[PDB]
């Protein structure tokens, strides 16, 4: 190809239907400084910044004071682009923490955003889950994510407390086949393409009925998902396949040839994942990846799971009647629980020489 | 190229092997008690890797859906990505508890101890030791932890699993020396890997081991908590003062190239570089940086260094290097030992054996 960098300017924030790149770092703060004017501060410089690792712009590093620290880590120094993004979010607990609107926003607040409801079959812990701000980190390469993550989050040492880092990993197929997650099955086949805009306009972006700060900005949905591989790996292949109702291997719907053909829903279990999906009518683009984080204490098997993010421009139309029907029913939750969980709402893009969430944090 | 590294040979793979970006580490306790049941393990083991590093794909639509599938399925469109898996024995597996469990001891190596303790330790004793490691390392990362998970697999009802590690370390875009999350070069002392000579003197066990060691190595590991945030706010003075080498360049003190040799008489003798090069030993460095979220005792990011190396004789070439280090590195400011390990390499297999053969009997 040419070189793997992606603007950071743009109508929309890169890293939504951007061509999902192979790792992610995901990380939510909490704001402690108490004037917004802190808070534009903290957003110039992460867009400044941004705007520099995006960009494949090295640091020079000519550093004219030895006794000071370096501005950057340095461990990206010899390394490409790698398509990097970074996208952000902002919580309901930003605009009103606790009854209090801190920060003169409650105005702003777009028309979406809560917390989701509690679903059966949760196990959610608080501090894997909400904060105020959410910094999504892509890129091909984990330590190009790491370093851009690192020196974004030292800048916001003083305003914000980290609240948790979360990472992910899912490898597209040599061929540019659908990358398959953790339980072996292809992961995105019933995305609509991300380069239709027709249908990313209707199923992502914001376009009217939201402050004009969510104007070409979409809500984010975050839900950390253990799956228990050893539960999996021991279950017959019937069983693996009539838990989602396509075929492993070819990815088809049941009954079908091609991993693109139609879904027959009437050739797959009732409680089958994607019947169950597919039956609410709606669209979401997911946009998720698997993580591993060693061996779990309590179980003494390795702790894995799905990093679960999907965009939509109306969550309580689009995802939530999703999460309610899969919540109950789905085959999936045999293999699987929900221990973290949050919602955001993404920005719209940020033109040059304007910063991230500006028409929200101004006038 | 292909991508492909060979598993069968003099040695194995994954030492002197180009370091890839990333690596899971495993170690084991054998839970079985019978060598037969070990001997099961290891032939299983050794036909499965070579399935797994050669690029071969399951690729043959099962037979009878009521049973579980083979393979797990994740890996079966991706290349095999450069992988290598490596195993190694620590001492519990000759000898746990004064008990020779498997018959074993007359074959256990000349150097296989618990590393002995050293000052600014804090080791967490279930993130190290071990009867048996994997260390198994790919270009991509879903390949390697996929060739974990169908080993791990396997080892059901034989061993349990003590602790999975994993890490990553990017080369240069242009082939540069892969740099550390403290910025640095990491790598520049070793000496090649291209030649044999030197990895024969360094590496490689030739003599006064037993034979299922012969071609084999003795693998160091020490996992390092690294703290970026007391790091990240040191000046560059400090940070280039607690190595002896120029953070960017990756010069020594003083010198103009990376591969220039370090002058001893131009650095800090505190630091790091002075303090190793001076015991006159070397080793083969293979580390791996590592990330594991948010450390809940700090608020910051846990992450660090997977230190993995390679010696033929750890007594005479490591141990001393440890004590050198340990209590006056300047790099103790900044980084604290929490995990340690010991594990004999078995020399490599050939065509129609299975690894460690020689030392369980075949
Ligand atoms: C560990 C958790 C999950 C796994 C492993 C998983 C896996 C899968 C797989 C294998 C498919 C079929 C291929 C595809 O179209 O991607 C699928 C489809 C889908 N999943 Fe999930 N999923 C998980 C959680 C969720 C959640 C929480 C939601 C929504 C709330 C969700 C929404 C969907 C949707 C909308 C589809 C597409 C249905 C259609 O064809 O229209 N998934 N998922
Ligand atoms: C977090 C821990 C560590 C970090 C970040 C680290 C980093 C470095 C760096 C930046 C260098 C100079 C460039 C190079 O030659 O690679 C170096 C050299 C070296 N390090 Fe370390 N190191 C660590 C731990 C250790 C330990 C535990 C040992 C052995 C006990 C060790 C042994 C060496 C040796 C032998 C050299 C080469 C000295 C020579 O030039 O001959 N390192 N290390
Ligand atoms: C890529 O060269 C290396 C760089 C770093 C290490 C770990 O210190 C090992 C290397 O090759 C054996
Ligand atoms: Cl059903
Ligand atoms: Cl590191």
């Amino acid at each position: 190809m040419e070189e793997q960098i992606v603007p950071f300017y743009g109508k929309h924030q890169a890293g939504i239907t951007t061509a999902h790149q192979t790792y992610v770092y995901f990380a939510a703060l909490d704001v402690t400084a108490k004037e917004k004017s802190d808070i534009i501060t903290l957003f110039r410089n992460w867009t400044s910044l941004t705007q520099m690792l995006t960009s494949g712009k090295k640091m020079s590093a000519e550093q004219r004071n030895q006794y000071l620290p370096p501005q950057d880590t340095g461990e990206s120094a010899d390394l490409s682009p790698s398509n990097l993004t970074v996208t952000f979010g902002f919580g309901p607990s930003f605009f009103e923490k606790d009854g209090k609107d801190r920060f003169g926003l409650k105005s702003k607040k777009p028309k979406h955003l809560a917390a989701l409801p509690a679903m059966p079959n949760d196990n959610l812990d608080e501090k894997q889950g909400g904060g105020d701000i959410c910094i999504q980190v892509c890129a091909d390469d984990e330590q190009v994510a790491f370093h851009a993550l690192r020196n974004l989050l030292n800048q916001a040492v003083g305003t914000c407390e980290v609240r948790f880092v979360n990472k992910g990993f899912l490898s597209g197929g040599k061929n540019g086949e659908t990358p398959r997650n953790l339980f072996g099955f292809k992961d995105g086949t019933g995305n609509q393409s991300t380069e239709d805009d027709s249908l990313m306009n209707s199923i992502v972006w914001v376009q009217s009925g939201e402050p004009d700060w969510m104007t070409g900005g979409t809500y984010m949905a975050f839900r950390k998902i253990k799956m228990f591989l050893e539960i999996w790996d021991r279950s017959s292949l019937k069983d693996q396949e009539d838990t989602f109702g396509r075929r492993k291997s070819s990815g088809a719907p049941f009954g079908q040839k091609k991993e693109t053909d139609p879904v027959k829903l009437n050739q797959i279990p009732s409680n089958s994942h994607v019947s169950l999906a597919k039956s609410t009518g709606k669209q979401i683009l997911r946009r998720a990846f698997s993580y591993t984080e060693g061996l779990d204490p309590k179980t003494g098997y390795m702790d894995a799971g799905l990093l679960f993010i999907s965009f939509q421009k109306n969550p309580d139309n689009q995802f939530i009647p999703m999460l309610k029907a899969l919540s109950a029913k789905d085959a999936l939750n045999e293999y699987t629980q929900t221990i973290g969980s949050a919602l955001y709402a993404c920005p719209g893009g940020c033109k040059k020489g304007e910063y991230i969430a500006q028409r929200l944090l101004e006038s």
